[PDB]
């Protein structure tokens, strides 16, 4: 029923900046703009407000957050903030996200690493119901309970507990990637990830499979066969005893029957890495599946995913080097060799700049701009090298976490806007406080 | 559009009637999470400032100002408001739902905004400046203003008062910021600005004014200076010696903006130098709330009748322990009358009242300084005494303007009061404007 | 100016994109509104013998493209002729009114005689393929070479500039070769043309199609003919008897776009049974989706949307959308209400623009022009098909009107969330010329 | 934005300069396919009318009105606008290039509008009108009136004039449908309307007449009686009596729209009663053309001087042969004074010209009938006689208002004129306006 001011419908989900001689770095944000903070902040000074997830269609947005009230990480009760809105226009042409419906989710259930998608329906969620910490996920036998859920246009929400007995059978924990879905054909499309149960069919077909994935003009010195046993044993880090830790991506049918045919695509790991948080963009007529930085490469990864009706295939992915993420030795931010970890943070690109057959070559994101430590948010547009311009939230050394950006355009004045949500450090109010920053997209001549 | 049937009997009544209990011996929780309604600033320069909050019985109206460049920015600004419901998760915890939210942003300079909720959505009172206050006060038009309404469709629609009439003895005047109230057919909105002089409202308080005092902290100064100071209080010097005035604007609410509208000026013997407010309704009774900008640092509610279009007030509900800084010699400890404009909006809200409707206790954020502004602490306060406190930080911590309402979610049985307080922001803005929530317990 | 143009903010998103997406809504519940008055961006005769016909109209995100053939004396004189080409953008006016807004109109009229004119909407402007003619059709499927082809573009800047394609290679295997008349696409760095013609008998072209033969069969009417019979005929009508014999075969023609016209140009023919005989055509792209629209000149009568992919530089056709309604004019034995394979060259172009999908793209129903006559042409009446049925019709006139070829294309205002299409229609004209081509504009409605 | 340099030398100038030669010895040829630059209608009852037509050394403007529902409703319109260039093919076949199409369309309802080509784009000149003319004629306040300027970028920028005083002593006005001419530093267009009975303007022109006369054709009446009518004409009864007036209103062109208007009023010794009309530049002279709306039937063409932001008239060239219809007692044949409104938009383009520059031949197209709007046959004239015609059928046909310019490609040294003619239309409305096109021939 709601829909977007006609302002911005054109401008959603598009390839926004179509260039094929411009230096993508000639692009770069505009300071930071004020507009209507549509994402609750916490009220105590303990309250926890972390993980958040944001997809938005060409008729409205879809965002989420996870709440716990005694501080963050603690093995818990939590709930789920949701909202639904649109853009608006004020008189003087400033945008703001007007929310439609805005609601605490919180009942006998611990849902966790919650993904949101914008469908025809409203915002589809899908998230793990967990009882156990991660840990204990890995050593228990049964999967990890699954459900997925949809906040209406009236404002109610539905759900349906999926059959992980069944459809994750193959896997001892598995959790959406918390990074937003998409909507593409009849289904939505959501990142998942979690561990593989040793010897069963899904970890016997990715037996000796890996990828070794490079820093641009810094090779690794480290022997070949070396590389090699470090980049099979990246696939099965330590901090679970190692069991395989793999990338996969969800299909749901969207109809108002929840959970409606849901079908597991698991990639090879001739392509991906190490399973990690990721989503599901939808820019023009291409798809991309994000993952995270959690192992050893640090260059933002966008994997081309092409769509075959209920399953997916992923491409090689664009890499960014300058877009780097902190981590812990030997992974951090300037790391160029495989190895086994599990650190890192996400922080996703947003495809923004293409050559006209498509190609990506730019993105914007916020990234965490320090080697190991979660520290000083920057905003910038990146090539497949290099890094633009860039706008700070602070002059001086501030802690901070996840961001999640999209893009979008005003086409009657050809604005190019990027939204990017961040998790930054709070005073008074518990740890964090969730920002959605706006930028416009400038350009250098 | 209405409240979760889990609140209905809990809004806008008398929550707790107790004729026996010490006031103080009721208490606020520490805060609790709920949802954040309230926007917070998304740049290093941008001011959210000056709420107003009103709930009826079946929605609520929630308002601030913007000004993108920093706070004492007078060009241009734009208001955000919100229209919402009162709604339980399934745990029965509270949250805020809002409905309605935008950003009213066009060429005009709406500010001092109240909002209040009627039947028809949320009516708002603003002026329309082209000047700063110290120069409206120096032009003899009085200050242009304008009622709007954000209708439960979302679409908002205003008309200008026809303040060259309303107000024509008028050189400045405001809205009270404070929230207004819904009663018998009419939204009533707080007032107040400065007075032509010698025009016929002014010549009707020549000579008014009343000393107040502190409880067994007797100014000892004499009686005969005590008058002439309380005297010109009313004249303060920041605006050249204007009398500054108390009002109260009643509009009939209907489809159409403006109609009707009532100034009902009280006198200077019952109300202190004009200043911001607010018109409460709880069960059967309303009251005014005046901002302490004068000598008079307890804080005020003055009983508030109602007579169809105009209404009367009565000497004040003080509560002593509920002070509020200001500058010397108007300072939270303050006992003599003087002439000053300074304090701060911390508003009251009736929460104790004995079986014959007598009120007893409220319930507010005080800034708890004796000059700056700081340390917000929430508390239960009767005529004397203040309850076990709960504060934002151990720390000291820059803070303005707070304003309360409380309620009950009867099907949990358990009072909650918000406050919404302007706090002291880092990284994005001067102001961060929180909405606290905490539950009334008994020891 | 060389740098390209934009249609107004209120299209964007609006353009070459499947309209109305809905799984569950009858398709005839769309139905057109009255035709509306916009700016009519095709220029008209201004003599009594001047012949404007064979339109050729392509849209893409950024610019429309138009152009048709203009002969001085009458429309079947085999005599030199000019062409009319427009680029332009979709405008909205103040009160949000349609109004197409041409930026470059020119007459390209020289020494070449350029006939059965394609055009698609390319990132360097209009590209246009033609035929250059010094010989009847009929005189030329006796001759030996082909027939000559010219890439050409009108640019953004004005400028026109061709380069003839070297047809004796390209079309070895033809003795008569023609672009489609209908619009071609640009998709994937190239444009792509619809393109018909005959082949030289026992060239490796033909022997290729030898036996090759599809009958496509009308909704709820079985041919009686035995089924021996109807083989028989369905082979026959790819050699119709006014060309001597020779197979009337349809191919697509593809071109790398580039400052370089005529670029690495690649024929697809597709086999005989998916496709009927030969004739003018369309390439659409709708969404994620393209088709050959077929012009029915054979027996087949129902409108003709083949689903089409793109490889590299060639195309695979899939077996075709039909709507049994969306029927032409033709003579006996291959009239609307034909149902029987046989051999005739007769119809008459109008296509169907793809306008109602489904959730998985799907293609429910589409918006045209028919001209609702059995044999004759006839009564054009604008509607919404889907596969067996027609929605309520808007009507140019209520009295007996003739009319010839139509072309539409769809489009949505974002800004107001409407659908509206375009057929660009050959009418019967009075004092000026045999006929006018109008741009017919309608709102798409649902009851 | 300039015509190709085919035409070099060949706009906006004295095409044929001849002392000798029977002026209809030269006519046009059989019309001629060149590009269909105007717009035709799209629906049954899409009213495309009231075309205006100027053409510079550089540029050509075009307009005509268009209504919805048919040609009388008053409701609401848009204009068709164009800012073109002229044009050769590779074979040297004229075609019109236009550069910017729009339509105008808001919530105003511009009427009666001229077009001129200034060196900033096309200026217009339009009434804003809120009620019919009838209704004007009897309110106090002036109409509405409006410049505004489609620019070579294509965005168009109006200014509403301050009409409340530059037409005070006016009850309506309007422009005058024919193009308006950029004249030193100034654009000028004609104006028509009705004075306020009594205004300064309006006794300024009491007792003023003048009484035209058909060639070797005497009017029988008695000479006082001639005098009471063409004093009468200036006062027809449609509106009641009051004076229709004919004016020329000159702009300063500048990027400011509407800077420095002014208003001249010419003598009713000079004129007959206000009409629709056109402003022409040809060569270093100037023309008024009026068109034919009171009792007398040949084409007019007033010369016109420029002083400074004002105009003088000069007694008029008139063209015997080149009539046009009316009602009784104004139709084609008329020769006595009389009031009537009535006639038909039809002006003459100045062709064919002494050495010293005086005038001998206009080529127009005309509405051949006695009274009804029929059959348009396009001819050279000179002052009593008429040229070998080209017809657009023969048979008999509806048309109206047709605007003529003339000019030549020098490249192929042939002569052509545009006569933009409103013809009835099938199918697609009541009318199709159609640019017409000839090529100048001589019999010899
Ligand atoms: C896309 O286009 C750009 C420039 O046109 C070229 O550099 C790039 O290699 C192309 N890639 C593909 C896959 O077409
Ligand atoms: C109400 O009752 C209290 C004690 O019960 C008394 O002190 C107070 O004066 C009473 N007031 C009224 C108005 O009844
Ligand atoms: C698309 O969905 C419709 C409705 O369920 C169905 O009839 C149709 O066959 C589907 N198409 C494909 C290719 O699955
Ligand atoms: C120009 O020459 C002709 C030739 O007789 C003459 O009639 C006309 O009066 C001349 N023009 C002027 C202004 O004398
Ligand atoms: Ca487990
Ligand atoms: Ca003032
Ligand atoms: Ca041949
Ligand atoms: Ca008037």
């Amino acid at each position: 029923a709601p829909v977007h001011d006609p302002d911005y419908i054109g401008g959603i989900g598009k390839e926004l900046i179509v260039d094929d001689i411009s230096d993508v770095t000639s692009f770069y944000p505009s300071a930071y703009q004020e507009h209507l903070n549509f994402i609750p902040a916490p009220t105590t000074g303990s309250g926890c407000t972390r993980i958040p997830s944001f997809d938005m269609s060409t008729t409205h947005y879809c965002y989420t957050h996870n709440v716990i009230l005694s501080g963050c990480r603690d093995h818990s009760h939590s709930h789920q903030y949701l909202a639904l809105g649109v853009l608006r226009t004020s008189a003087t042409g400033r945008v703001f996200f007007s929310t439609l419906r805005s609601i605490n989710l919180d009942d006998t259930q611990n849902r966790k690493s919650c993904s949101v998608s914008a469908t025809p329906l409203g915002c589809d969620m899908l998230c793990s119901k967990v009882t156990e910490t991660e840990e204990e996920d890995y050593k228990s036998v049964a999967p990890t309970s699954m459900v997925h859920g949809r906040l209406g246009f009236d404002g109610q929400y539905h759900e349906k507990d999926l059959d992980t007995t069944v459809l994750f059978k193959d896997w001892v924990a598995n959790y959406p990637g918390v990074g937003g879905g998409s909507f593409i054909d009849d289904r939505v499309w959501f990142p998942v990830y979690g561990g593989l149960k040793p010897n069963s069919p899904s970890d016997t077909a990715q037996e000796g499979k890996y990828v070794i994935y490079k820093r641009h003009n810094n090779t690794c010195p480290d022997e070949q066969d070396y590389q090699i046993r470090m980049a099979k044993s990246s696939y099965k880090p330590g901090r679970f005893g190692g069991k395989r830790v793999q990338q996969a991506i969800l299909s749901i049918k969207v109809s108002t029957s929840l959970g409606k045919d849901p079908v597991l695509t698991i990639p090879p790991n001739t392509i991906t890495l190490m399973g990690a948080e990721g989503r599901i963009l939808t820019v023009g007529t291409s798809h991309f599946l994000y993952q995270r930085g959690s192992s050893y490469f640090s260059p933002a990864l966008l994997y081309p995913m092409t769509v075959n009706n209920k399953t997916a295939t992923l491409h090689s992915p664009y890499t960014f080097n300058a877009f780097t993420r902190p981590g812990s030795v030997p992974c951090q931010a300037s790391a160029r060799c495989p190895n086994s970890c599990i650190t890192g943070v996400y922080t996703d690109p947003y495809p923004l700049i293409f050559h006209r057959n498509h190609t990506l070559r730019g993105v914007f994101g916020t990234m965490l701009d320090d080697e190991q430590a979660r520290l000083n948010p920057v905003s910038a547009v990146f090539d497949n090298i290099s890094r633009s311009r860039v706008t700070r939230v602070s002059s001086s050394s501030t802690k901070a976490a996840y961001t999640t950006s999209t893009c979008f355009k005003v086409v009657k004045t050809n604005k190019a806007y990027c939204l990017s949500i961040a998790e930054i450090s709070n005073t008074l109010f518990g740890e964090f406080r969730i920002v959605p920053l706006l930028v416009e997209i400038l350009k250098d001549d």
